[PDB]
């Protein structure tokens, strides 16, 4: 079901709208031209930011989702229909570990990061950091092991040196962490995109909750439940074989039009609370994007925001001439860092009652941006079509074409005219009102 190229595609009137919790699947030439080199151009530098892999529900969510079917299972008088294996069902979910799929996911996109880049990976060890998250190392990890195993399929390699995890980020309300938001204090305190994802649940919930009610006499369900219940289709999917290979009995209990309302429920979750639709959303993304201002132009980091003075200012910690790089994060950081990049700057404000998707939408989903084993690569690279060096970003194998800069008919822009566009960022934005 899932391959190193294309992601998941097993089931996908169903598997690709499960927001975040969608397994990542390829959108090369999806409202998009090709994600190929460009003829006569040559990548200089590429760095890559990547979501851990497939998971267990977080340990709060888990002790939840167990609650509601012990409940369910000890109210329901029959499970009628479809409903019919919850007599019988077992809950043995875990809590917060990456799943075998998951793993899988990510040493699939170390084979997919060393292919895409052979030219450069064959003499390279790139650098590579990781929030510190169990799941998000223990990604970085597999990920090493996938491009350490294409390496030595290679011929061409010449250096084979395991690239290690070089810097763990603390997690922590109190340690300024690119790859993990946390100190802008306003910020955390908002709360905005569950407001709008409750709001929107309400919608579309009831419907739902009448027809499993029937189909579960005795059990009384409120939206809440329902959102629980539409989740556990992608969480029993992930976990229930090493593969994913087997669509989870939850996900048959609702329609394709229902899981694009659960899609886009999770896209709201995500505009809202991190992206451009949150008024401190972007602004917890400009520690990362000065990081990688400072990697593109070969410069001192500056920035006030998220990064640590003391880790930039490293060679150990942040050398400044790397060529590779890969940084390990988590989805809400990333929606955050993509939207302050700018590149999302084509889409419009959500709507809070209509379902618009990605294509409307200029290619923003939360299953298109942040699946499990999401990825972002960002290039450098010399073309004899142009003097300047040309940057371009690949958000899922999408090109996402950039904003703030005159951008060609293949996504990219000029470097200094890119650095120039990300002023927002560079100035520290909005950040002072975090206190
Ligand atoms: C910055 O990192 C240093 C070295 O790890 C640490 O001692 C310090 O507390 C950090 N400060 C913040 C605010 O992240
Ligand atoms: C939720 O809906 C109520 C009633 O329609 C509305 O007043 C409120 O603004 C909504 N909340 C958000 C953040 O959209
Ligand atoms: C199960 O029944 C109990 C006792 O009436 C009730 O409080 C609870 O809400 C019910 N839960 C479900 C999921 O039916
Ligand atoms: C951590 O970030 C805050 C701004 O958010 C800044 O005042 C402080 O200097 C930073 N500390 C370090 C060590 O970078
Ligand atoms: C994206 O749009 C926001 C809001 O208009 C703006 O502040 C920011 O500078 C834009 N980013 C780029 C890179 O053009
Ligand atoms: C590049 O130079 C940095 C200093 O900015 C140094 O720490 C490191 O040896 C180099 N980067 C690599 C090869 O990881």
């Amino acid at each position: 079901c899932d391959t190193v190229d294309l992601g998941y595609q097993c089931s996908p009137a169903t598997s690709h709208l499960w927001g975040q919790y969608s397994p990542f699947f390829s959108l090369e030439d999806e409202l998009s031209v090709s994600s190929k080199l460009p003829k006569d151009c040559r990548i200089t530098l590429v760095q890559v930011l990547s979501r851990h892999g497939a998971r267990y529900p977080t340990s709060s969510k888990s002790k939840k989702y167990k609650k509601l079917v012990t409940a369910i299972q000890a109210n329901a008088t029959d499970f009628k229909g479809k409903f019919a294996f919850l007599k019988t069902y077992n809950y043995t979910l875990g809590a917060d570990d990456l799943t075998p799929f998951g793993e899988q996911q990510l040493v699939n996109s170390g084979i997919k990061f060393y292919q895409r880049y052979k030219a450069l990976a064959r003499s390279v060890v790139p650098f590579i950091r990781a929030s510190g998250s169990d799941r998000v190392i223990a990604s970085g990890e597999k990920f090493i092991e996938g491009f350490q195993q294409a390496k030595l399929a290679d011929p061409g390699a010449t250096n084979r040196a395991a690239p290690a995890i070089s810097v763990i980020i603390p997690e922590s309300e109190t340690f300024n962490n690119t790859l993990d938001h946390g100190v802008c204090t306003k910020f955390e305190a908002s709360q905005l995109g569950d407001e709008v994802a409750a709001n929107f649940t309400a919608l579309f919930a009831p419907d739902i909750r009448a027809r499993a009610e029937k189909h579960l006499p005795g059990v009384t369900l409120t939206d809440e439940d329902v959102v629980s219940l539409m989740d556990m289709c992608s969480f029993d999917t992930v976990a229930r074989t090493s593969d994913a290979s087997q669509l989870s009995p939850f996900c048959q209990l609702f329609t394709h039009n229902e899981w694009k309302k659960y899609n886009y429920l999770q896209s709201l979750g995500k505009y809202y609370g991190y992206g451009a639709g949150n008024p401190l959303g972007p602004a917890q993304g400009i520690g990362f994007t000065n990081e990688l201002i400072a990697r593109l132009t070969r410069s001192p980091v500056q920035d006030h925001t998220s990064t640590n003075s003391t880790l930039v200012s490293n060679p150990a910690t942040f050398p400044l001439n790397a060529t590779m790089y890969v940084d390990f994060s988590h989805d809400n950081s990333m929606v955050s860092i993509f939207f302050a990049l700018g590149l999302y700057n084509g889409t419009e404000p959500l709507s809070r009652t209509s379902v618009e998707s990605a294509k409307e939408l200029d290619g923003y989903s939360a299953s298109w941006v942040v699946p499990f084993g999401a990825r972002a690569y960002f290039e450098t690279m010399q073309c004899k079509s142009e003097k300047e060096p040309l940057v371009r970003a690949l958000i899922n194998d999408r090109v996402v074409p950039l904003h703030g800069c005159d951008v060609d008919k293949l996504g990219r822009c000029k470097l200094n005219d890119f650095v120039k566009g990300l002023s927002w960022a560079r100035s520290g934005g909005n950040w002072g009102e975090c206190f």
